[PDB]
């Protein structure tokens, strides 16, 4: 047993043992001859449930009596992964219900294993929802997190015949010990009709109902007795829906269809009708519950001081004229009045400047699915010009780019200009980005309202990505600056002091190479694939998409692979490169990619000359589970967006906590990472933002690149000439005519300066000594990008409430 | 407290009292601050679950070690009802929770009433599974209940306009703390596909796969600590289904329609694809189950020995093709060889002789859905057929009259005639059901195998239907001759000897008359219903057909109120007429019928002239919850059906069991009821099943009755003049239509003895102390119908088992 993981009382592990042994009786209804490793992880599963009810009434009671503001997260993500260790490790329950487990003749390892992940969400956008979840409770914010309840999340990832195979994602299928049903608060939630206007105010009517059935999930923060609540909002047919009989009843799932799936698609937008209804359910849910809670604290002048609503990113932002909708039809509040609660109530934080991600909502859909909404947005868009229009006389272009209405094929609604309007505050997340977003996509906007506009960096928690996935790194260092860090992770500073140190360097260094042998050993007991534990770990997961280039990524290890084969007798260092990450179904480019890592992997893999020098492996299911595998056992973390693409990026934060050095580029969090740690610590290459542009200006032509660089031709023409696709010598056709003609990412034009740089990383590595004390400086400057930072900002900055690391009562 | 409700000892009613705190807090995650009365249902509910649990994995654990033969009950019906109150009543727990409740400062009553009917049956045929199960726990018999887990099950019937609409029966909305899922157990199902014939064998490939998930409820005996299993299928689709993506995803839903909803038909065959598949369903995960416990006890020669499958109605009769399907195909017994095993195995309960209930499958259907099963159905037709060939050398006509495959405009199977040829055994549910049966419809079969053809009467179970509904009547009943007779009901005969006692008279009409009071309060509760406690409470609950003739007892209603306002000072036994019951929704007659009873309401409750004489109510939404709280309220019992048409009947027997005398037809078990009873003791009248027959070869004309009878005469010509619809005056054409010109079931001709007979019946009621003898005549003889004789019965004579009362331990 390890210190950070809490004590292991005689007391309590007795009392562990017996509940554990009551609930695989009453409420598995099994006994110790017929239970499987499911049952006994589903007994310790309820048994650690336990210890957060108490908690959880009392922290509800709580916010109940002293009535504070209350931060209500609307995400339509919320990418939780596993429950049972991160609830472990947040009451101090690890050890003890170890050493509980082990009494009873069980590895709790294993039955951790069993646990299936909570994957609701894509990547970045929906694991900052949950990481934030965790810093709101550490930090004492009466917060909610509000979404979706998808009965299937992120599809689970196969590959066959090296190309991605999706299968539902059936999550729910043995249960959900975490959640509670909480059908006594469904709410209604209209989808179509008409709008009548009578004498006394407009009336929205002939709407279709779907109910929306909650379920609260418990989120403790750490150590500190506070459990908030996440709602996840769960589509049911009313029952006289319909109400030949058999058909009308089969049909209820048409509406039900509206929590069934997560759309799968990571940065990018599609317009599909059930994904608006899914938008609208969860904010038209949300909403109602807002308000009930607040007239259960009728002046809404106070709204603003008692309800914060903060929208993770466009999704949820029908919000704004839905809080209006409200307001004004059924409240009956003027215009100006409501207009003015709901910009105070509402913050937007933006994700991305790519133009595919951006929302834009045909308005015809509007139209049909939500008139009154439609009605409320023109009357907005309005109000709005004429306000760009007074600031701004006769600056008629200024009107039209700013409009939340556009103008063209279809008419479509920005929802991003939507949310600017009705929002007092409005933010990127990483400081690039947010600069980034003043000086281009939202330039109009800033130039109108420049106090709406802030910065807030993106962050992760420490539990989860430390103390959880990495305990052996916890307590090496909890042995030496104690274990204040965890809520504190400035306190990592201290670690400097330490560089110098040998018994440290040598243990960070141990604790790498454990964690290497452990996910060595783990890929061949479940993917039967061996690797040189030795090697130097190069790692690239995240979601495969053409910004954060992969791409450029194969290129080096093909060209790796040529200078082996050109002179096989010459050392080098040894090198795993793994790569993983889903790709959205219908993203052609993405699936092709995939397939290029694993026919990479074809050749090199058993190529006699390369033998354990070089090996290429794809990690098949990319998730959080995994993440919290890979990442404790990376050497190297590969963040090589294109220079302003990657909005932040937060894979790399949990590599750079983790004892893993950067190679990447100037881009989103990559370059507050670098000023933390200093540039000499960091394996910074490639264009930098202005760099791009001027190419831009320039014109970019791929063709130049292929014509100076020797070792790159060579690359395009083996991957031309099917030299990685025998039986299909054509099969990167579409590849290599995008790298060559339409690229939009500039893959060749950071090529060099990326394979050189890649140069230095081997040399370090080749210094086991000096390799680990720059891991240390990293390690030791990485307090800046823990979410509790970050939420603190938010709540001081944005929400205007204080966080508090006060314990509440047992 | 009453005796028959248990003990309420100290320290159980402690234990229950912290065991609802417990759950309260742990489980429901509520405190009393917030707690509803639903919350403290289920706080309850789950204490009382608990008490099962211990009794319910010894009970399993028990027929693993003795290893005694298993019975397997198909059906596609379990009309269970509420579950809280049976269980506390079997388990001796009543008073103990009625105690501890009222301690919590809680009334048990109210608690019970939140609790949700489980609807998976239509009336007769799914409640007498329901009783079947509750014996046979009781018996000490290892069996099984398996059926499937509809979403949704019987619909729940709405009066508006006097018209019934139907509603989703959403049962699960609040989740049941009953049933305990059992993923691990999850079969595959299979659909479509062809038949390939390879050299050793033919195998079915190319198929549809469905899973079959698996939820247990337990089924406790009557205070024996025996718990049986009532396991239930639930459709699932495999995550590789139809695996654009979200497409994919949300298609899933067709193959989980399978288990989504109940036919909602009684006595009537639908022919549709859904309830074919449903058929097959239920069957095929089934015996998968079945035979793998076998092999867990390879000579198939010993299964029979070992299993028992008894088919409710032919509704499950795929398991006898399916049977030899797995035994021949996958086992590879020869067919001989499998086709002893079969029908020693399967045994057939015919319900019915009506030729519209009767199920006759299209062959294309068979043919596209389950190909291999047409083969098997074939090749068994062809041997069948080869036998009675060799039987009746000749007899051309009764080859194709006893041939499975049905010959015309399409090809039909007929499955009554598959599951006798397949099975041992053949009874009907009632002596003179039973009779029609081998003079009748299956009289070829009967010459052929006459040793197969048994009877079975119905029976209903005491426990539910006079200790759990009627509690005052069981205590009095106890007081004198003591509680064995709830196990035991042919006890009751004991009463015979108290029928001049003065002391039981009056109890037994006090009784009733707070029975009377309890439900005439219900009504205005409920649905804001006045009517008088004093007058006689004339009854006719059970589903809306046209054998059953509700339109009879319309008739009398409506002569009634004709001589009242004939004569209006003339002195008449007060009578409350009360019919419910709900109509298939695409039964057309079915629907104007209850729409002609709310229709005379409409006029008799609001004649100034009748007053409190005469009442005429329509109970909504007739189901089990429902029956335990009119019949112990009943005076008058109509079982009228035309003779030969109730194959038994049940809703008759609890009426006799609770106090009420029985007006009814020589038809179903009524003979054997006015048998035990003694004929003087019952009010019977009409044709009997050999009038009827005479009718029929006469020729029936309604118009006869119509010329010769003026009171008749005179309600026709008020229906079709619209005196009961004066808005819509010719409102009941199809009804007056009917009843002239093609009316099946012959009510005009009953009719003139059924009135005089009801006469015969207010005048007894006039005399409180002899109307209350008959009635322990009744409820005195009534022991014969205890659901415990059928299972003896059933498990003597054709499972060969037999039946124990000894007690498990604690
Ligand atoms: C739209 C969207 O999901 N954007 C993203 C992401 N996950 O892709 O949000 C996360 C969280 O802010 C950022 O780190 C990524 O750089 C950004 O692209
Ligand atoms: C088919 C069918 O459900 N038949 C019925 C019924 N419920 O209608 O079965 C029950 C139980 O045996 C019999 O009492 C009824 O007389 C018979 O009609
Ligand atoms: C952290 C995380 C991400 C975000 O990774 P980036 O490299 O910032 O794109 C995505 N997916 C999972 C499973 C994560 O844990
Ligand atoms: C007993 C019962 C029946 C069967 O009634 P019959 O009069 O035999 O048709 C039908 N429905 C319910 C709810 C029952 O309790």
């Amino acid at each position: 047993q390890i210190s950070v993981r809490g004590l292991a009382g005689v007391e309590n592990v007795t009392e562990l043992k017996k509940n554990f042994n009551r609930h695989l009786h009453f409420t598995l209804v099994k006994d110790r001859n017929v239970a499987t490793p499911r049952d006994y992880y589903f007994a310790l599963a309820h048994t650690v449930r336990d210890h957060l009810v108490g908690r959880w009434i009392r922290t509800q009671q709580h916010y109940y009596e002293k009535d504070p503001k209350r931060i209500y997260y609307l995400s339509l993500e919320f990418y939780m992964g596993r429950t049972l260790q991160n609830t472990m490790v947040n009451l101090a329950l690890e050890n003890a219900c170890d050493e509980a487990t082990y009494q009873l003749g069980l590895d709790m390892e294993e039955l951790e294993e069993i646990e299936e992940d909570a994957g609701l969400g894509n990547g970045g956008l929906g694991r900052l929802a949950a990481c934030f979840l965790d810093s709101m409770a550490t930090l004492g914010l009466a917060a909610y997190g509000y979404g979706i309840r998808y009965e299937f999340g992120i599809f689970n990832q196969k590959i066959c015949g090296g190309w991605q195979m999706e299968e539902a994602d059936d999550w729910l299928r043995y249960g959900n010990p975490w959640e509670k049903a909480r059908p006594e608060f469904t709410l209604p939630v209209h989808f179509y009709g008409r709008v009548e206007h009578t004498s006394q105010g407009a009336k929205w009517v002939d709407t279709q109902v779907v109910l929306a059935m909650p379920y609260d999930t418990p989120v403790p923060g750490y150590r500190n007795n506070v459990v908030n609540t996440m709602r996840l909002w769960s589509a049911k047919a009313p029952n006289d829906f319909n109400l030949g009989y058999i058909q009308a009843v089969l049909d209820r799932n048409l509406a039900e269809n509206i929590s069934r799936v997560l759309y799968p698609n990571d940065n990018f937008f599609e317009g599909k009708e059930l994904r608006l209804k899914q938008e609208y359910f969860v904010v038209a849910a949300t909403l109602q519950d807002i308000i009930r809670r607040f007239k259960s604290s009728t002046n809404f002048d106070a709204f603003p001081d008692k309800v914060a609503i903060q929208l993770n990113d466009t999704h949820p932002s029908l919000a704004i004229p839905e809080l209006m909708r409200v307001l004004v039809d059924l409240e009956r509040l003027d215009w100006d009045k409501a207009w003015e609660v709901t910009v105070k109530t509402c913050a937007y934080t933006n994700h991305t400047v790519i133009p595919e991600a951006l929302e834009r909502w045909p308005v015809h859909l509007l139209e049909t699915l939500l008139p009154r909404h439609l009605q409320i947005i023109y009357e907005i868009n309005q109000r709005f010009l004429n306000r760009v229009a007074a600031a701004f006389p006769g600056d008629v272009d200024r009107l039209r780019r700013m409009s939340l209405v556009e103008e063209g094929a279809v008419k479509r609604i920005n929802m991003a200009h939507l949310c600017i309007a009705g929002s007092h505050a409005v933010n990127g997340v990483a400081r690039i980005h947010s600069e980034i977003l003043k000086k281009t996509i939202f330039k109009d906007f800033y130039e109108l309202e420049p106090h709406k506009f802030q910065n807030k960096t993106n962050g992760i928690t420490p539990r989860r990505w430390l103390v959880l996935c990495n305990p052996g790194l916890a307590e090496i260092i909890a042995e030496r600056i104690g274990e204040e860090y965890i809520s504190d992770l400035d306190q990592l500073r201290k670690l400097l002091s330490y560089v110098d140190d040998e018994a440290f360097i040598r243990d960070v260094a141990k604790v790498k190479q454990e964690n290497k042998l452990k996910f060595a050993a783990y890929l061949e007991r479940e993917y039967k694939v061996h690797i040189n534990p030795n090697s130097l770990f190069d790692v690239q997961v995240k979601r495969i998409h053409e910004y954060k280039r992969q791409l450029l990524n194969c290129l080096h290890v093909i060209t790796l692979y040529n200078r082996i084969k050109k002179e096989p007798n010459k050392f080098v260092v040894p090198r795993t490169v793994m790569i993983g990450g889903k790709a959205a179904p219908g993203y052609h480019m993405a699936k092709m990619i995939i397939k290029l890592i694993t026919a990479i992997g074809d050749v090199v893999n058993h190529d006699p000359v390369v033998g354990d020098r070089l090996r290429v492996i794809f990690l098949e299911n990319y998730r959080v589970s995994l993440a919290e595998k890979v990442i404790p056992a990376a050497d190297l973390s590969e963040q090589i967006s294109t220079a302003g693409t990657e909005a932040s990026g937060t894979g790399n934060m949990k590599f750079m906590l983790n004892g893993a050095l950067t190679i990447g580029t100037m881009d989103g969090a990559n370059v507050e990472m670098a000023e933390e740690a200093g540039e000499e610590n960091f394996f910074i290459f490639g264009m930098r933002v202005e760099d791009v542009d001027r190419l831009d200006q320039r014109g970019y032509n791929a063709q130049e690149y292929y014509d100076r660089i020797p070792e790159l031709r060579q690359i395009i023409e083996q991957l031309s000439s099917g030299f990685f696709s025998p039986k299909q010598p054509d099969l990167f056709k579409d590849i290599v005519n995008m790298l060559m003609h339409h690229d939009r990412f500039k893959v060749f034009a950071d090529y060099e300066e990326y394979v050189k740089c890649q140069e230095r990383v081997s040399a370090l590595y080749k210094n086991p000594r000096e390799w680990t004390r720059m891991v240390i400086r990293n390690i030791a400057t990485s307090g800046k990008f823990s979410s509790d930072r970050t939420i603190a900002q938010y709540a001081r900055e944005i929400w205007g409430v204080e966080p508090s690391r006060q314990r509440l009562p047992a």
